This record gives C-alpha cells, structure tokens and sequence, in this order.
C-alpha cells in the first residue's frame, strides 16, 4: 500500500523514512525497527494515544524477507505515522541562523502544545523519557506541534541517551524516578527556545550536573536525596544559586520591546526547574500560566496572520488532570 | 554478488546481517549502515588500512541501490566469526564456572596485541568491550571488530553511549584524552573476565566514576587533570583504596593452587587500572608480563588439546613500538 | 560440565542443542532423547572417520520418581558440532539464483561418498542420507555425516528415499544410500530436487518419467511383490535432456558437466545392486580435479581432509581404484 | 502454577507430558513446542463434548541471548481407543458392539462438529481419540495438524485415498475417511487397509473397492487420470468379516448396519462420503437412542444427543428426527 522512498534521519535506533500511501497520494512517515514476531513496546503504546499534539498512528505491518531459516528469518515491523515536515530543532536553528530569536507567540504556542501533549501522555501513565527540541515534530504553517518517537516511552513500573535534556536524578543514576523527568525536559526546551542556544549543554553527566549547579546552586541534601537516595550526603561544591535574570541579561537587554513575557517565560522556567521532582510544576496545570494568557485571547492569531491551532478543547481525561484553579484558568 | 540473510544484530549504527558470498561459498558478516556518497566514511577507510591476525579482515565493500535523497547505505562486508567474548562470559557465568585462566590469558594477550598494532596506526578503538571481541572456541583467536567509533586522534577536537569499560577521563568531560583510553578498557575486560561481572557497572557517567572511586581511591589532585583539567580542584568524597585480592577474595579462595595465575592477573589488573592515563601499562608491553608467561612455553596446549593459536609472529612495526626489553621476553 | 543453550533444531527422535564444554570453551551438540541399548549410541561409539561427527559424551538425565510413575529417562548424546549443512548451502546459492560451483559440488559428493563408503565397509546402513545430515564448514569445506537415529546393521523424507524403499521392500541392501548420494548430487546440480513428490507414489512417477519404466526383472530386484505389477510405459529421458539448460547457463570448456553427468547415471539406477559403491565412486573422474596439487578452494585457502585413506577404506576399493585416487 | 512430570509421548509436534495443577491438585497434559501458532489458535476456538478442552497455556523463555516454548495445557484423559483396540486384540476379543457404537458416534459428531466451524482435523486414528474406561466418553485431541483449508505429516493407514496421490488440493472429507478406517479396525480387530508404503496401500485399497473410473480418480488427483491401475474387481465387505460375522452371529442388524455404515464411509469420490453429523442418524446408532440402554458396566450412558445450535444447523432434516430421542 506504500512506496519507500528516501530516508528521514533516524529515530529510535531503528531507520525512520518518508513514504506515500497509493491510495490517497498522500506522504507518510514510515519507522521500520526489527522486531521478534513472538511484542513491540512502542506500537502497544502509540495504538493507545489519540490526542491533537501527537502523532497520528496510520497503519502498520511486518516486512516479509521470506527466508525461512531455522534460526532467525528476523523480521522487520513498519510502524506507519503521520508526516509532519520539521521539528521545533528545525525552527531553532533556522533562527538561529539569523541571528534572531523565535518570537514570543511560537515560543509560547509550541511550549504550551509540548505540555498539553505531556500531560495527556502521564494521564495514561505513560512516561515519554526523552523530549528534546528534535522529537517535537512542528507544521510552519499552522505552527501544530505534535510529540513523536515513543521508542523510550514507558508506564513506569514502581521499581536512553541525549543528554542536555535529561532530568538530574537521572545522571545520577536514579534507580527508581516518575514522570517528572519530561518536565524537566519541558524546561529545557523552553530554556533553550529563550536562550538560543542548550541551557545545559555538556557532554557527558558529570559535564552537567556541574553546569546545572552553577545555575541552581548547589543541592541541598534533602533535595538530593529526592533525586537519588544513594547520594543523600554527597557534597558538590558549594555554588551559590545563580538566577534566570542574569543568564539572559543580554537578551532581554537586546529584545524586550514593552513585553511581560519575560517575565512570564521565566517565572515559568523557574517553576520547571527544579531539583526536588515532586516540586516541579506538573504539565497540564501549566497550560494556566500567565505565560499563556496571550493564546486564550480572542483576538490573538498567528504572526500569519492566520488563526491559533487547537488548544483549548480538552477531553475529560485532560480536565480530570488540572487543578479547580487550572480549570477555571483554561477557559478562553 | 552476496546471500543476504538473517540479522546477526545492531553494530555501530548499521545493522549487521549474516551473508554468503556465491563465488567462495563462504560466510561473512555485512555491516550495512547510511551514509552520504557526497563525504567520506570514517570506518570503512580505517578498516582498509589494517591487516593483522586479530583484527576483523575487511573483505569488501559496496553501495547498493533522485533529488533531496543524498543518503544511501554503505555495505561493509567483514569475516565472520560467529561468537564475541561476551558470549563466551555468560556463558561461563549460567555454568557457575571461572572462565579457565589459560582462555583469560589468550583473550587478554590477543587483545592487547590488537590493541597494541591498532595503537601503532594512530588509530584509537574508543569502544573495547566483550561485545566487540569476537572469538572462534575451536582455535580460541579473538579478533578487535566494530570500527564505528575508531579515530586517529588529532590533538585539538572533540560521546560514545557505551557505559561499563570507558575511562575516567571519558566520563568526565575531558574533550582531549590518548589512546590509553582503550587500555583502560583493556583492564575492564580482564577485569571482568576474572571477577565473573563488570569490575565498575553502574547505569550513568556518575555512578561508575563513584563506584571506581570506592575501588581506585579517591584521585589526588593532580591524577585528576592528567584525566581532565577542568575539575583539578574538584573535591570528591575521601574514599580508601581496596585491594584487590578483597575484591577477589572469594575467588581467590574457591580455586586451589593459586600459583602466579591470581597474582599475575592482578599485577597486571593493577597497571591497566590507573587513574593518570599517562602511566597506564601500553598494550604491546604487556604482552611481556608474566601472566602471559604460560603462553610462551612449547608444551602449553588449549584445553581441547589443539595448537595455541597465532602469537608470536610479531610484524615490523609491532617490534618497532615494543621496547627493546619487552622483544627479547615476547618471542620465544 | 555443559551450559546448555541454543535449540539448533529437531534430529531423529529428540531435540538437538547449542552447548559450550566448560573445561575446553568449545561449543558442541548435544542431542537429547527419550530412553523410553539405544542402537545409535552403540553405532556412534564404533565410528570414527574424518567425515562423521564424533562422539564425544554421552550422559543420562532423569525427570520424576520411578516404580511411582514411569518418571522419565533421557539419553543424552555429545557431538562435534558443525555450524551448517549441505541443506543451508543449497538454500543460500538458490536465494542468489546462482549454481553451486563445481568444485564444492566435487567437494561435498567426494566426501558423502567417502563416509558412506566407511559407514558400509563397518556394515552399517545410514538409511536416512539429505542435505539436512551433512554437515558442512564453510571456512575449510569439510562435509560430515550425522543424524545417526536411523542407521542399522541390515522414515519420513521421501525426497531421497530409494524406489526400492518406496515399493514397501521389507528387505534391502546399503544400496539405498547410494541412490541418496544421487539424489544430492542432483539437487546440487539442478538447484532442486531430482524427484520431488510429497508422497511415496507421487514420487515412483517422477522418477519413472525419468529412468523410464523398469523392466520385469529390475522391478523384481527392488519389490518382488510388484514384478508382474505393470506400471505406465514411459521412454526413459537422459540427464543431459533435464539438465539442458543448466549446462547452457553454465557453458565453460570443462568436462565437469559430463563427468558429474555420467556419475549421476551410475548412482541412480532401478537395480540396488547395480549403483555404483561409495568409495568406488571417489575414483571417478568427477573428483580428478581434487587430486591435482595445484587445486585450492575458491578462498584460496588449503582443500580439507580428502586422501588419507585408513586400512579399511583400501580394503573396501578396487585396485583400479586405489591408483586412481593416490595423488 | 504446574508441576511438570511423566512423560506421555508426542503428539503432531512437540512432547506431551502429565503435569499436576498445583491450585486443584488435578491432573491435566501439556504440550511443550518451540514457539500465532494455529494449534493453540484452533484449540482456543474449540468447544464440544468430544475434544479436549483447552484448559490454559503459557511461554517459558530460557536463554536470554541474541540470536521460546508453547505450553498448551489441557484436559487429561488416560486411554486412546488404540490402546481399548490393543487390549481386546491381546485378549483374543472383539471390541463390544455398544462400545463400537459409542465411540464412533462421539468421533462423528466431534469431527462434524469441527466441519461445522471449517477446521479440517488431517489426522485422525486411535492414538488421537481418547477415551475414559469408566464413562466410555471419547473426545478428539492432537490438533497439531489441524488447518482450516483456504482452497505433509507421516500418518498411515488412516490417509484418504486422494491424500496418498499427493492431492495439491483436498477437502475435509479426509476426516471422513479416517473416520471410516478407525469403525473398520474396531470391528476387524486390525487395520484396513496396513501397508508399510503408500504403494502398498493403495494396492490394499484397490483390492477392496475396486479400480477406480477417471472421474472418480480425478475427484481425488485430477493428475494420474487413465494413468495406471490395473482391472480389479470390488470385493464384498460381507466376506472380508465372513470369520467374524460367524462368530459373533447375535441375530442383530449391528453388523449390517456397521457395514453399511463404513460402505457410506470409504468411497472414492470424496463428495459422496458420508458427512460426520447425518452418519449420527444411521440405524447403526439406534440402540444408543433406546432409554433402556446403558454401558456394559451398568452405568449411564456418557453425553450424545444435547446438541447445540450449530450441529442441529448441519444435519438434514430426516436425521434431526432420527438423532433426538
Ligand atoms: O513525520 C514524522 N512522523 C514521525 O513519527 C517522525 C519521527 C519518527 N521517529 C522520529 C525521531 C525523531 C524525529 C522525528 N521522528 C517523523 C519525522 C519527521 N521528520 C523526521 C526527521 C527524521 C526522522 F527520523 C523522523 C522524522 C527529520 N526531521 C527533523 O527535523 N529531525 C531529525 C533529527 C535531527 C533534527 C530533527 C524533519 C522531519
Ligand atoms: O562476524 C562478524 N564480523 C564482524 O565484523 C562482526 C561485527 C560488526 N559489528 C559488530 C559489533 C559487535 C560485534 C560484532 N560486530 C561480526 C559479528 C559476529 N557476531 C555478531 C553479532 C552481532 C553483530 F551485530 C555482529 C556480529 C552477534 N554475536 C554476539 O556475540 N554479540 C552481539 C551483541 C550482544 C552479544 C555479543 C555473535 C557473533
Ligand atoms: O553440530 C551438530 N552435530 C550433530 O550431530 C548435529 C545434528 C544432530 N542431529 C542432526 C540432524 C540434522 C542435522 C544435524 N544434526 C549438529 C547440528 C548442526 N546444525 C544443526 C541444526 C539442526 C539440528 F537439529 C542439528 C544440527 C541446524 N542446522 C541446519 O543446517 N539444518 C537443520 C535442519 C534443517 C536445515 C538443516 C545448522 C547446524
Ligand atoms: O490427556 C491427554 N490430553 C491430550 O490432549 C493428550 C494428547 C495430546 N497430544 C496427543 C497425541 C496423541 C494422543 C494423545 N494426545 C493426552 C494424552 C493422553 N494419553 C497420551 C499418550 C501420549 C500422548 F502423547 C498424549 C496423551 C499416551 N496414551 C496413548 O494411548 N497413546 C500414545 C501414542 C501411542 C498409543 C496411544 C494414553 C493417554
């Protein structure tokens, strides 16, 4: 039912690539992994999300080879899903590029469809584990943000590589840890959309752990026994607390033409970020945040010109996840 | 010019599948991985270059079959051998058994002489683990294999996924480290090849670095910076040194007649496992250690009875990067 | 002593598998079957030759109680284990639409001839000869017998089985694994089965519209209950008709073709008494290219084991034949 | 959950063995294959009287290394009409009539049953019908070869004739035959038609029903057509159990009716077969549809006639009447 045709990257190890459906014409995305025919954690997982901010799951089948072989004939599944052209990696860069920042709209609407996309995800209690900017699939022209790549996904079971965005209980080495981890994600990007550039860009955990002290300060030992108990009473050096104001000084300096928004993507920055992952501020009780207030207006469109994607129909299984106050706040 | 079947596993990247070759009749192992016909591919060239009885031979290679596409698959054909040291290991391990010390000598020997020749290029393996060590019980060669992260470090550049084998330096966020890398690895495998499990496991760059740590010591300050500079007056927890006949205590007690076996293998356990990389005992020097000295005596079979196999038939420029002292002691 | 592992797959009357020999690290087979005095045993401790697995231990392993139940009882056989068959070469040279070369087919049928011509000069009848049971080394090309559940001091396969057999013979001779020895011979020739049938009459009228009709008294010499049988009169075909258009494909300026031709005929025939033996046949001219110093295998590497003849292989050849097949 | 213990034998593939569930104390069997499997996918839709109940099944892995087993677990039965068979041939002793009756009653409706859900059983014999001494209850078992037949296993005497032409195409009626070969035995005391080949068969074949028309071969092969077979004559059934009926006598039908019933049975032309479920009406089955009737022990006779839906939807209307009592 399909044509192959050129190779998009790589996801989860396994080989993702473009493909039209001959039916409709229409183009998809195609994630061939090797499987063993006698079960796929991430097809069980992508069969169960339906949501405007993840990807659609099309179709799939096993690749035949035919080889019979009393010892392996391998097998390969094709997981069929919705093409999006970009990623907000993409976006970045293409700014970046520019020497200029994303405007605060697109700022604020992928970080919000990230969240919503997030939150949905936990209700199930399913568990993303690696958000970072290249998994968050953007259309230019409608500015949708969808999550994608499910191949670490998982419902976290009371008792994955990538690293400038990965949560700091788990470089060190957290035996056990919750859903909190996206969150932490959440906040790198958002940083890294602000910032231009990784807020913690290193290149192995030590590099970073470091880097994120010399921002959060140093941990103190209840947090980090939140983190990771076995590390209760291990000293870091002692780092003062350096705060999001001075690290972007110079943007805000340069940008800032009358705009709250600042203030706003920062206070909300701070509110994901933290050590204690109980403390950080859970996703779909963020879609609340003055941050927000801008997409909730009626008037607000696109810098098209065009109107906002979907963001406020929430399903019941979303309302059921979001604080009294949250509900309230939600309603344009 | 290939029968292409079944899927031995996932080397660096690429996958590798089990192959015939029409025109001999024999077997060999395809690495089939993306790349770009318009730049060039690291592996493949490095592996043009060696020829050496314990390296993989490469045997072939070829590209198999419009605009925006640029990425085609680069096929890699390499001999097959069809177990790894790894295999080998668990293998001893479900029996309840100490892999024999006279196959814990010729693997490390063997090892150590690939890593050595390998050395003597300029090239750096950057990943030795058991998985990568492949070994044919009938002759017990080991060959070096899996030439996706080699590289012919050139001071003054710059994330390998692998966790139990990597040295200190790598996980710290060195950015300039020598071949010694693999001679830590080197010392991981013996490691593990007499304890029975990886000498240092631990899931992240931080754990492993605490669990050496409880083993090693705690670095001084200037062992530190030999490994990476920027933490030199980085302060870690003061831990003592064990030693290792603690370690191996229990094994050390089961097998009788400890001979020079166990203290030769932890001598020379001792001088792959150092913190400065600088002072690390180089791969063909060790060849001369007296571990190895059982595999120099006429009469020293395999435990099958066969022929030990190739050894001693040093090139060149294997004798030309030994010091004079370690050539009179190596050949026979 | 053993880490059992892999099931390699289905022998006889047990399972077969992957298992590393703790004290040398050898990897070996192990075939385990029911002891519910073996015959196979017995037969594998007598043979050793340099194209039959060897026997290398064997051990008893017992599940329940006893007078109680029956519980259970189970051989367990220790082989030298060889990682391909004749059946996996077949497969992969078919796969690539390509033939297998001439000098593995030499090669693979010089060496089947050759522990056949052994296991009959003991007097045994390994009466169950396919590409499933001959083991085969791609690295050095030496080709082993094996899967010993069926051997016999005089089935289930069809493919290979002798007409004799197909009749209902209640007697026969070591001849049927001559008729096998064609059989594989032709498959690796034709890149298929020389009589395919799936069952034990589809495959007599395969084979009838090839050797032609037997005549009253071949028929006697393989089912005397079926001489005054009439079976349809069909005009026997020549190899060279079938094999047309391989020999085409496959030109070059060899007497191959012809040699490998001629010994086909001489190994398939209606009378058992009239196949060509084992070790007789390693004369042929099929293998004089084995016999020339300068040959290699197409690795380059050295040819395997092929000439050092026991006392008891020069008993069992013709003195033609000895001078023929000392280099 | 099992305690995993004697073994049984082998079934179409894999070993069969007694296993104790340790929450009942029950006794049940298990088949162990090397594993989506289309046995456990057939006996998962099975449900009747006369097959085995599927009673659980589970994987167990062993390894864990780069490049599994089926555990179908079962109803426990300890005989197979070939053992019952064995033991009267050892006894000098025909099977009794009203067993003989039982048992290839339950095996008609089983396999007329599994016709009615499409699956075409391909490997009938004694050693797959169990039986319960104390009950005389038979049920279907070893489904290993079991297929549905959207338009290769040793079995023997048992074989339909267009199967032992290597038919590239058949139907269910294969069962049928089978059928027929398990009542012929049961009353001759041994097989049919034994030969150690299939040629051997078929010339044991050929030498009771005759030689076959073109037609009728080509309903079985339509290859062989005018091809072979000599000119032999239909022999009677009625002299092939001459010894028999003389011993036996009894002034009772059940010999006529029983080769009557195995006429309808082993015919060439697989359509004019007689169907497993109409076979339940044949006069034959008479005696076990009188409420005096009971085993030769005394007791109950065992499950017949509480038909479902289905198997009244397969049996023509003059048998519905016949069947009920
Ligand atoms: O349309 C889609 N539906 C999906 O599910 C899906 C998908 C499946 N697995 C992953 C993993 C990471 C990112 C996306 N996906 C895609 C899909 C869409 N592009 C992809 C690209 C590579 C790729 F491998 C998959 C996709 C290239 N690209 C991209 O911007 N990149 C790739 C990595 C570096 C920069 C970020 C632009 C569009
Ligand atoms: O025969 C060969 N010639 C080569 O060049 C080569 C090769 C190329 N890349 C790599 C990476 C790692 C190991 C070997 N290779 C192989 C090759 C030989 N086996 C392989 C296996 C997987 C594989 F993917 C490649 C190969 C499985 N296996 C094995 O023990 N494993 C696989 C990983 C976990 C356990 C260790 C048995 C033999
Ligand atoms: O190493 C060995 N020493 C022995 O004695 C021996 C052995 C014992 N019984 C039999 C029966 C048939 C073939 C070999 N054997 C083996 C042995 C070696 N392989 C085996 C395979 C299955 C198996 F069941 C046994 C073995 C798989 N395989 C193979 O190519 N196949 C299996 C049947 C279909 C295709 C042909 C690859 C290697
Ligand atoms: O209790 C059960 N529930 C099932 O499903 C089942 C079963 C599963 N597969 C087959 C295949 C053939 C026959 C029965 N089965 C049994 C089961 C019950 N006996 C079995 C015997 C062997 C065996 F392997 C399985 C079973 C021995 N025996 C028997 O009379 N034999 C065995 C073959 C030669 C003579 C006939 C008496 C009881």
């Amino acid at each position: 039912t399909y044509d192959i045709g050129r190779v998009l990257g790589n996801g989860s190890f396994g080989v993702v690539t473009e493909a039209r459906c001959v039916d409709t014409g229409e183009v998809v995305a195609i994630k061939k992994v090797l499987q063993d025919p006698r079960k796929n954690r991430e097809l069980d997982i992508m069969k169960e999300l339906k949501h405007p901010n993840v990807v659609k799951l099309i179709d799939y089948f096993y690749t035949e080879m035919g080889e019979r072989d009393s010892n392996d004939h391998n097998r390969f599944l094709n997981v069929v899903m919705e093409h999006i052209p970009e990623t907000v990696y993409r976006v970045m860069k293409s700014f970046l590029r520019a020497n200029q920042q994303v405007p605060f709209i697109l700022i604020k609407l992928y970080t919000y469809q990230m969240c919503r996309a997030l939150g949905y995800l936990h209700a199930l209690g399913i568990c993303h584990r690696d958000i970072k900017p290249q998994n968050l699939l953007v259309d230019s022209r409608t500015h949708v943000l969808k999550l994608c790549d499910f191949g670490s996904a998982k419902r976290l079971v009371p008792g994955i590589c990538s690293r400038f965005y990965r949560a700091p209980e788990l470089m060190l080495g957290a035996s056990e840890y919750t859903t909190a981890i996206d969150v932490w994600s959440i906040g790198c990007v958002l940083g890294e959309l602000l910032l231009g550039r990784p807020l913690f860009a290193g290149e192995t955990s030590v590099d970073q752990l470091v880097k994120i002290i010399q921002i959060l300060g140093t941990p103190s030992r209840r947090q980090m026994s939140t983190m990771n108990p076995n590390y209760t009473e291990f000293r870091f050096p002692d780092v003062k607390p350096r705060e999001w104001k001075s690290i972007f000084a110079s943007h805000i300096a340069s940008t800032e033409t009358n705009d709250p928004s600042w203030d706003q993507a920062l206070d909300l920055l701070t509110k994901f970020l933290r050590y204690e992952p109980g403390e950080r501020l859970l996703p779909l009780e963020a879609l609340a945040h003055d941050f927000f207030d801008e997409l909730r207006l009626p008037s607000t469109r696109l810098p098209s010109g065009g109107p906002l994607p979907e963001l406020f129909t929430f399903s019941q299984l979303e309302l059921q996840n979001m604080s009294p106050a949250a509900q309230v706040k939600c309603i344009p």
